[PDB]
C-alpha cells in the first residue's frame, strides 16, 4: 500500500515533464497546468469519488502528509538552488535595493494584505490569522520569477533586482509566517516574547547556516577529486542544517538553508571543482523542479479535497468573490510597497525609473513557497487554533492567488515589457550580436573545409549543413568610443580564452564594459563599473596587529586583494591593447587620439590601486600572479586530461591518477594562496637574464648587499644625454622612457618591465644616454657599474650576448611601431634565433638587409645607395627601403629574421580558379 | 515526529561522506564503515536502549519501513546507474561470457548455496527458504565491484567481464529471489505455475522496460534544449516502469529498471544532449551512492535491532559459526560456478585464462542489492511463512556475508592482482604514458610563457607552478610495427580532436589499436578489433520488400551502416596518414616498407565494406558524410556559444536563442539522418570545379543525359601513352594513377578524389597520357570530349584557369613527395592565390624560381645554368636546385609560392642569449 506514493511521485513527475515540454514558449508557466491537473485529479479522487485504483491510493497517502515533514522535505529543495545560483557581484551591486524590497517591502505587503483581509473577508478571522494569510501570500517565488526572466528579455539590472528581491522575500515572508503561525498557535502573546522569537528564528538561523556553511566549505576544500560526494555533501548539509535549525535550535530552517546557499554562492565557488559546478547546479535546479512540480500537484489535489468536503467551500460563492478580492489586494499591496519604497529604491544600487517600477510591480508571481506554506497550514488545521475550514480556506486562497498571479502576470508581463519599449536591443548590443553570428558563420565554414577532404566517405552536402545552421564613421567621437570599448571587450574575451583571467573576473570586466557602452556619448566610463570591486580600505596589518606572524598577513592581504588585483591588471592590459589596436585601426585621426587620451586618463585609478598594493604589501602581487599562472596551467592540464579520457588512449588507472593529481593541485591552489618565497637581491640577480654574463665571482659580494632594489614611482633611473655611468637591471615594475632626440614617433606604450636591463648600449659604446627613464611604478631595480660591465668584454661569447641585449633594448626603442606591442620574451626569442647574426663589419663592406628580415646598426657609420650621401648615426634600425648601405667606418650591426576583429568588424571583412575552389569545397557557391 | 526521518537521511549521508572521504585509497570500502556505524547505532537504540533523542526517532521510523516500499525506492536507485553506465561495445564483445556468468552462473551458485545451507544449517529450514537465501546472496553488487575495479588496475578485458557479470547477476539473482520468495509465500507449487511465473516476471519485465525505453527515447528525441527535464525524465520513467512492472503487471520491477537502463545505454546515447550526459551520469551515480549508503546504514540498524531482540540471535554462537560457514560456502559456490563455466568461458568473448579466473572467483563482492533483498525479507517476516526469527537470520547472514566479502575480498584482491604479476603495465602502454606526461609538461611550460608577459602583476614563480605539477631501433620489425600503431593512435586522436569522428567511434578505434599493440610481434592486427563493428549482413531492401517507400530504405541503411562506415573511413584515413608518417620517419628502410605493405594488405576489408555500401546503397555515404560534417559543425558552434556564455558578452536572451538553435539542430540531426538530395548528372556537373569554365549552353544538352556517371572498381579511365581523347571529371570515388615513365618514386598514395578533373594537361597540350588511371572505387565520373575543352580556349581568362587545373593535377603527379598528402582544396588555395602567376614565356627569356616558392613547367622547353645542357620535357616541376633555366622554345610555366609526435616521440624531441631567455621567462633555468 505505501508503495503507491512512489506511483504518485512518478506520475506527478511525468505530468510535470509533459507540461514543461508542451508549454515551452507559450508565456504560460507549466505550473498552472500542474495545478489544474492536480485539482482535476483530486476532484476525481474526492469530489466525484471515482475509483482511481492505485492512483488514488498514492493520492491519499500524499494527502495524509505531515505538514512539518512536507516543509522539511520540500522547502530546502525549492529554495537551495535559488539561493545558491545567486551571483554575488550583482547582489553586492544592488544589495541596498535588495534588502529594501525584502525586509520592509515584505513588512508593508504583510501589513496591507492582513489589514485588508481582516476588514473585508467574511470569515470573522483574527488579526493573527489575517496577518498569517497576509505574510504567507507575500512571498514572491524565485523559481517562477527566474523562469519568467529567462524568456522575458529584460535588462540585466532589472532582472537582477527582481530575482534578488524575489529570493529574499521568501526568507522575510517565511520569518513573518512562522511568527504569526506561532501567534495563532497561542504563543508570542507579549512584545518581549515577539522580540525573543524574532531574534532566535532570524539570527540563530543565520548563524546556524553560516556555521554549517563554514564547516562544509572547509570540508569541500579538503575534498580533492570526488564530484559525487561534493554534491551529496550539499544535500546532507542542507537537510542537516534545516533539521538543526527547525528541531534542535527552534530557529527557521528555511532561513538556515537560504543562508547556507548564499554562503555556498559567495565563499564556495572555489570549494567545488570546476567541472563539478555544472553537475551540481543541474542537480539542484532539477531538485527545485521536482519539488515545485510535486508541491503544485499536491496543492491541487489537497485544494480539491478540501473544497469538496462536507462544507463544499467550492460552492459557496464567497470563496470566489473573495478570491478575486484577494487578487486585487495582492496587486494593490505590491503597488503600495513599490510606491512607498520608490523614493529610496531609485537612489540605491541600480537606478529604478518608472518603467522598471511597473515591471517590478507586475512581476508579483506567487509560486510553490506560498503553496507549501498554505499546504502546511491546511495539513495542520483542524485544531482549536486554526480550524479545518480556515486551513482549507488558506490553501484555497493561496492556490487561487498563485494560479491567478501566474496566468495574469507571467503571460502579460511580456506584453507590458514590449509595451513601454523596454524589449528593444540597443545598437552596440545589436552590432555585437551580429558580430557573434558572423563569427559563428566563419567557424561553420572553417569546420566545413576541415572535413571536406575525405576520399572514403566522399564529399559532404553544404546545403544540408547550412539548413542545420540557417538561424545564424571615423569622425564621430561616439562611434570611436564604441569601437574602443568593443576592442576592450575583445581583449577581455581573448585573455579569458587564454586563461589570464577567470570566468568571474571576466564577467565583472565584461559587465563594466557593457555599462560603459551606454555612456559612449560621454567620456569612457569603463572603470566606473570596476570601482566597486577595486578598493583598498586599510592596512593595519603593519601596525604590530599581525606582524608577529608576518605569515598570516600575506594570507589576508592576498585573499583581500586577489580579485581586485586581477581586475586592475586585466583592465590596464586590455586598455593598453585596445589603445594600440585603435591606433592601428584609425592611424592618426584626432578623434582616435582623443579616445586614446581618454583611456589613458581613465586608467589611473587602477594604477593607483596597484601602487597601493605594491607599497603596502610588496609580496602580494607575486603571489597573485603566481596563483593566476598556475591556475591557468592546471586548467590546461585538465583540458588535456579530459581529451585523453574522451579518446580512451590511456589506462583508466593512469589517467585517473593524472586527473587526481591535477585536481588535487587545483584544490590546493584555491584552498591556500601559493607560498611564494620573497626574492632577496641575490636570487633576483641570479634570475635576471643578464646574470649569465655576470660571473659567480661578481655575483657574491655579500650577495650584492647594501643596496635596496626598491625604487619609488617617479624616480628617474638616468637622464638623457648623460654619460654611461652604468646599467640598470629591472627585476620588477615599470619604467617609462622619453626621448625627443630619438625618432619616438607614435610610441604609444613606452615601457620596459621585469627581466630587462637598460643602458648596455651606452656603456658598450660610450654614447650618451639615448632616452630618459623614470620609474612608472615601485621598481625592484639594481645598479651595476659600467666598470663591471666593461670588464666583461674580454670574451667574444659574452660580447655577442651583451650586444644582443642592446639590440633588444634598441628594437623596443628605435622601432616602437612594431616591437613595443611584443613581450621581451618573444623579442628575446627573435634575437636569440640561430638565424639572427651579429657581425662586426670592416670598413668598405656592405650589410645584407633583405626581404622578410630586419637589421639594426649598433656601432659605426653607414652610407646608402641611390639617396643623397647621409651619415647615419650608430643607432639606426636599418630597415629595407625597397622591401645599399655601404659600411663607412668600423661598423657593428645585427640582422634579425622577423576575437581581434570586434573593434573593426564590418570593415575588416572573382577569378575563374577562385570560383572553382568554392565549387570544389562547397556545393554550388557560398559568399565566404 | 515523522520529520526525524529527514534527520536520519541527513546524518546517514554525512556519515557516508565521512567514510568515503576517510577511507579513500585504503583498500577498504567505505560501505563496511557504514555497516559498522549502522550496527553500532542500532545497538545503541535497541540493545543498550539508550536515549538517542531525535536520532533514535528517525532510526525507529526507518526501521518501520515497508519492505516493498524499501525495494521500490532503493533498488531502481542502486541499479539504474549500473545498467545505464554500461558501455555497449565492450558488452557486445563479451556478451556470451556475460550471459554465461549471469544466467547459468547464478543458477549454479543458487543451487550450491541452497543445498549447502539446507543440509548443514541448524534452523530446520525448507528447500524454499534455503534456496531463497541461496539466490538472495548470489547477487554480486555492481557498485562495489565498479568501485573496486576503479582502483584495482586490472586489464580492460577482465574489468569489462567482471563488471558486466556483476551487473547481470543482479537481474538473474533477483528473478530467482522473487521466484523462491513467492514459493515461500505459499505459491508456485506446480511446475506449470513455475514456468508461467518465470515467463511473466522475466519476459514481461523486459518488455515493459523496452516499451518504456522506446517511449522515453522518442520523447527525449523531441526534447531539444532542456537538460533538467532530460534527467527528471529518467527519474520518472525509471520509477514509473518499476511500478508498472511490480504493481500493475506483476512482473519484476528490478528487471524492468535494468532493461530500461540498458536501453538508455544502447539507444539513448544520442537521445540526451552531449553536455547533459555528464550531469545525468553524475546524478545517477550520486543516487546510487545515496541509496547504497542508506541501505548499508539501515541494514546495520535493523541487524542490530533483530539480533538484540528477546531471542538474542547475537549471543547464540550458532549464528557466528554458520556465518563463517556461509562465507566459505560463498567462496566454494563461486569457485564451482567459475570452474564449471570455465571450459565455455575461455572460448567465448574475451579469452579467460587461469589468472583472470582467480580474480573472477575472488571478486565476489556482495553489496547493497543483497542487503536490500534480505532487509525486505526481514521487514516482511513475522508471518506464518517466513518467521520473524528466519527473516532476522536472513538479514544477519546477508549482512555478515556482505561485510566479510567486502573486508576479505576488496582489500585482498589488490594483493591477488599484484601477485600473479597482473598489475604490470606493458612497454607500449608505458611509452604512451610517458609521452602523455611529456606533452603535459610541454603544455604547462607553454602556458607559462603565454602568461609571463605581465607588467602590472609582474613575473610569476615557476618553482611554485612546478611544485603544483610535480607529479608529471630502425631494424626491429616489432618496434617499427609499434611505432606505426602509435602513429595510427595519434591520427585517431587528431581526428577526434578535429571532430571527424565521435567519441564512441574514437573509443572503438583506440581499443582496436590497443589490442593490436600486443601482437606487434606478428602482423598488424589493427582491423581485428574493428571486424566485429563492421559487418554487411544483407540488403533485401531492394527485393521489393521496401522499394515501395524508397524513402525508409535510406533511413534503415544509414542507421544500420552509420557507425561501420565511420569506423571504416577513419581506419583507412588513419592508416594512410600513419603510412605516410612512417615513410617520413624511416625514409627508405626495408622494415618500414614491410610494415607499410602490411598495413596496405590489412586495410582491404574496410575498402571491401565501403564498396559494398557504395554498390548496394549508393546514397548512404553521402548522408553519412553530411551527418558527420554537420555534427562537427554544430559541436564547434556549441563550443563557441559556451565560451560566449562564460564571458557574459551577449544578452542572456540572445545567447539562449543561439544555444537553443544549435541544440535543436543537433537533436534534429541525431533524431533523423539528413535528407540529402541524390545528385543527378546535371547538378554534379554544376558542382564540379570545372563547371566555371564550361558555359551554361554546354551544360544543358538535356542536362548532359544518356551517360551514367557510375564506374565500377577496376575500370580503367584512360591508358597511359594514349591520345588525349578527353578529360574525366571525378565527382566522387577514388582513381589510382600508375606511370613508369613519370618519376613516380615513393608515390605512397597515388589518388585523386571528388572535385578533380583528370586529363586537362593532355588535351591542352596534345601530349600523350602521362599516367594510367584505374578506378579504385565506385566512381561517379563523367567524360567530356577534348573538342568541348579545346573549344573553350577562346578567352584568356578561361585558359589561365584550365592551365591552373593542369598545374594542380601535375603537382600531385610530378611532385608527390609533398603534394600527395594534401587535399585538392588546399592545393587549389595554393594555386589560386594572387601570388601565384601563370606566364607564357617568349623564347630566350628566363624563369624566376626563387626561395620559398615552387614552379612547374607546362608546355615548352627549358635549359639550365651550370649543368650539362639538358632538354627538359614539358612536365618538369621546376624546383630550386640551390634553394638558371633559360627559356628554350615557346614556354609555359606557373610558379607557386609554397599529437603527430607519438610515432617518433623520444627521437623528435647552449648560447649565452638562449640561457638568458630561460632566465627571462622562468626562474633559474628549466630543461625545456
Ligand atoms: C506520509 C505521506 C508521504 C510522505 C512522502 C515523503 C516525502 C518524500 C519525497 C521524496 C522525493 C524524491 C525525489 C527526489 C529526486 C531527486
Ligand atoms: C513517514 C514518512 C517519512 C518520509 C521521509 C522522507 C525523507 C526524505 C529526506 C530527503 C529528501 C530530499 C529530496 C527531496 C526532493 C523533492
Ligand atoms: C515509512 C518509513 C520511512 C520511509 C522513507 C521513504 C523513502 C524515502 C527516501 C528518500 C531519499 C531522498 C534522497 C534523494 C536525493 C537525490
Ligand atoms: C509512507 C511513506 C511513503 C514514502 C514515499 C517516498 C516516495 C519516493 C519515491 C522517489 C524516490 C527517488 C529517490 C531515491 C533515492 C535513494
Amino acid at each position: 500500500s505505501p508503495v503507491d506514493a512512489v506511483l504518485f511521485v512518478g506520475m506527478s513527475l511525468v505530468l510535470g515533464i509533459a507540461s514543461r515540454h508542451l508549454l515551452r514558449g507559450t508565456r504560460v508557466p507549466y505550473t498552472v497546468a500542474l495545478l489544474v491537473i492536480g485539482i482535476a485529479l483530486g476532484s476525481l479522487e474526492y469530489g466525484a469519488k471515482h475509483n482511481l485504483g492505485k492512483i488514488g491510493h498514492g493520492i491519499r497517502i500524499w494527502n495524509e502528509i505531515d505538514p512539518e515533514l512536507l516543509l522539511a522535505v520540500f522547502l530546502p529543495a525549492l529554495l537551495f538552488e535559488s539561493s545558491f545560483s545567486m551571483e554575488v557581484h550583482q547582489i553586492k551591486r544592488c544589495l541596498g535595493q535588495m534588502v529594501l524590497l525584502a525586509v520592509p517591502g515584505v513588512l508593508i505587503s504583510t501589513a496591507c494584505l492582513g489589514s485588508l483581509v481582516k476588514v473585508t473577508f467574511p470569515y470573522e478571522w483574527d488579526w493573527k490569522t489575517s496577518l498569517l494569510l497576509g505574510g504567507l501570500l507575500s512571498a514572491t517565488d524565485p523559481v517562477a520569477v527566474v523562469a519568467l526572466l529567462k524568456e522575458l528579455g529584460a535588462s540585466k539590472k532589472l532582472s537582477t533586482i527582481i530575482e534578488g528581491e524575489s529570493l529574499m522575500n521568501d526568507g522575510t515572508a517565511i520569518v513573518v509566517f512562522q511568527l504569526f503561525l506561532k501567534m495563532a498557535m497561542g504563543q508570542n502573546s507579549d512584545w518581549s516574547s515577539i522580540i525573543k522569537f524574532l531574534l532566535k528564528v532570524a539570527l540563530g538561523a543565520v548563524g546556524i547556516g553560516l556555521a554549517f556553511g563554514i564547516a562544509s566549505v572547509i570540508w569541500l576544500k579538503f575534498i580533492f577529486n570526488d564530484t559525487v560526494i561534493e554534491i551529496t555533501l550539499t544535500i546532507a548539509v542542507s537537510y542537516f542544517a534545516y533539521y538543526t535549525a527547525q528541531e534542535w535550535a527552534g530557529a527557521s530552517g528555511v532561513l538556515t538553508v537560504m543562508t547556507l546557499g548564499m554562503f555556498y554562492a559567495a565563499f564556495a565557488r572555489t570549494a567545488f571543482k570546476g567541472d563539478s559546478q555544472k553537475s551540481l547546479h543541474h542537480f539542484w535546479e532539477m531538485v527545485a523542479y521536482i519539488a515545485n512540480t510535486l508541491i503544485f500537484i499536491l496543492s491541487g489535489v489537497v485544494i480539491a479535497e478540501g473544497i469538496l468536503d462536507s462544507d463544499k467551500i467550492a460552492y459557496q460563492g464567497n470563496s470566489w468573490r473573495f478570491l478575486f478580492l484577494l487578487y486585487v489586494y495582492i496587486q494593490l499591496s505590491r503597488v503600495v510597497v513599490v510606491g512607498v519604497l520608490y523614493p529610496l529604491l531609485c537612489r540605491f544600487g541600480y537606478g529604478l525609473d518608472w518603467k522598471e517600477s511597473i515591471i517590478l510591480v507586475w512581476s508579483g508571481l506567487r509560486g510553490a513557497v506560498a503553496l507549501a506554506l498554505s499546504l502546511s497550514v491546511k495539513q495542520s488545521s483542524g485544531n482549536s487554533h486554526i480550524s479545518k475550514e480556515t486551513g482549507t480556506l488558506f490553501l484555497f486562497f493561496t492556490g487561487g492567488i498563485v494560479f491567478l498571479t501566474l496566468i495574469v502576470n507571467g503571460s502579460t508581463t511580456q506584453f507590458v515589457l514590449r509595451l513601454l519599449r523596454m524589449d528593444i536591443l540597443p545598437a552596440p548590443k545589436k552590432r555585437i550580436l551580429e558580430y557573434t553570428k558572423y563569427e559563428m558563420l566563419n567557424k561553420a565554414l572553417r569546420a566545413f573545409q576541415d572535413l571536406g577532404d575525405d576520399e572514403e566517405l566522399g564529399p559532404a552536402d553544404w546545403p544540408t549543413v547550412e539548413s542545420y545552421i540557417s538561424s545564424l564613421d571615423p569622425k564621430s567621437l561616439k562611434d570611436i568610443r564604441m569601437r574602443f570599448l568593443n576592442g576592450v571587450q575583445a581583449t577581455y574575451w581573448e585573455m579569458l580564452d587564454e586563461g589570464r583571467i577567470s570566468e568571474v573576473t571576466a564577467n565583472i570586466l565584461m559587465q563594466s564594459v557593457d555599462e560603459a557602452l551606454d555612456q559612449v556619448s560621454t567620456t569612457l566610463c569603463d572603470w566606473r563599473g570596476l570601482k566597486p570591486h577595486v578598493n583598498f580600505p586599510n592596512y593595519y596589518n603593519f601596525l604590530h596587529s599581525k606582524v608577529v606572524p608576518r605569515k598570516l598577513v600575506t594570507y589576508f592581504a592576498v585573499e583581500r586583494l586577489e580579485s581586485a588585483c586581477y581586475i586592475s591588471a586585466a583592465f590596464l592590459r586590455a586598455h593598453t591593447i585596445a589603445r594600440q589596436q585603435l591606433y592601428d585601426f584609425l592611424g592618426e585621426s584626432n578623434i582616435g587620439s582623443i579616445v586614446i587620451n581618454e583611456s589613458e586618463k581613465e586608467g589611473e585609478e587602477a594604477k593607483k590601486f596597484l601602487e597601493k598594493v605594491r607599497s603596502s604589501f610588496p609580496q602580494v602581487l607575486r603571489v597573485v600572479k603566481t596563483k593566476q599562472v598556475t591556475y591557468s596551467v592546471l586548467n590546461h592540464l585538465l583540458g588535456y586530461i579530459e581529451n585523453l579520457e574522451k579518446v580512451g588512449l590511456l589506462e583508466e588507472k593512469e589517467i585517473a591518477h593524472l586527473h587526481d593529481a591535477v585536481q588535487t593541485g587545483l584544490k590546493k591552489l584555491l584552498r591556500n594562496p601559493p607560498i611564494v618565497k620573497l626574492p632577496k637581491l641575490s636570487d633576483m640577480i641570479t634570475s635576471h637574464p643578464l646574470s649569465v654574463a655576470l660571473p659567480p665571482a661578481f655575483c657574491e659580494p655579500l650577495k650584492h648587499s647594501k643596496k635596496e632594489p626598491m625604487k619609488l614611482r617617479g624616480v628617474t633611473l638616468y637622464k638623457e644625454g648623460s654619460k654611461p655611468t652604468g646599467v640598470w637591471l629591472i627585476f620588477d615594475g615599470i619604467v617609462k622612457w622619453k626621448s625627443k632626440i630619438l625618432s619616438n614617433n607614435h610610441s604609444l606604450h613606452p615601457t620596459f618591465s621585469h627581466g630587462s636591463t637598460l643602458g648596455l648600449y651606452e656603456v658598450l659604446t660610450g654614447k650618451p644616454y639615448l632616452c630618459d627613464l623614470i620609474t612608472d611604478s615601485m621598481v625592484l631595480c639594481f645598479f651595476i657599474d659600467s666598470e663591471k660591465i666593461l670588464s666583461l668584454q674580454s670574451d667574444s661569447t659574452i660580447d655577442d650576448f651583451l650586444w644582443q641585449e642592446s639590440a633588444l633594448v634598441l628594437l623596443k626603442l628605435l622601432r616602437p611601431q612594431i616591437f613595443e606591442s611584443v613581450a621581451m620574451q618573444e623579442l628575446r626569442a627573435l634575437v636569440s634565433t640561430e638565424s639572427s647574426k651579429l657581425t662586426t663589419y670592416v670598413t668598405g663592406e656592405s650589410i645584407e638587409i633583405d626581404c622578410n628580415s630586419i637589421g639594426l646598426l649598433l656601432e659605426g657609420f653607414v652610407k646608402p645607395v641611390g639617396i643623397k650621401e647621409e651619415l647615419i648615426s650608430s643607432p639606426a634600425a636599418l630597415s629595407p627601403s625597397n622591401g645599399q648601405y655601404i659600411v663607412e667606418t668600423r661598423a657593428r650591426a645585427i640582422i634579425f629574421n622577423i576575437h581581434r576583429g570586434l573593434m573593426s568588424w564590418p570593415e575588416n571583412i572573382l577569378s575563374l580558379s577562385e570560383r572553382a575552389m568554392q565549387l570544389s569545397i562547397f556545393g554550388s557557391m557560398v559568399n565566404v
